[PDB]
């Protein structure tokens, strides 16, 4: 399986996940990938603004899914 993340450039990313790994590794990976920490980036997938302490991953994120990847705080 696999999920695609849409950034604020249009481009669009490939990442991999597993209904057994958390939500964590893909942020980790895009770090990796982009080269941009965990504090800038954001992962969306259904709002939820400030939740009380749920998580991307209980929303059960499916195949082939549209990521939005948000960019809070810049440097440059």
């Amino acid at each position: 399986m696999q999920i695609f993340v849409k950034t604020l450039t249009g481009k669009t990313i490939t990442l991999e996940v597993e209904p057994s790994d958390t939500i964590e590794n893909a942020k980790a990976k895009i770090q990796d990938k982009e080269g941009i920490p965990p504090d800038q980036q954001r992962l969306i997938f259904a709002g939820k603004q400030l939740e009380d302490g749920r998580t991307l991953s209980d929303y059960n994120i499916q195949k082939e899914s549209t990521l939005h990847l948000v960019l809070r705080l810049r440097g440059g």
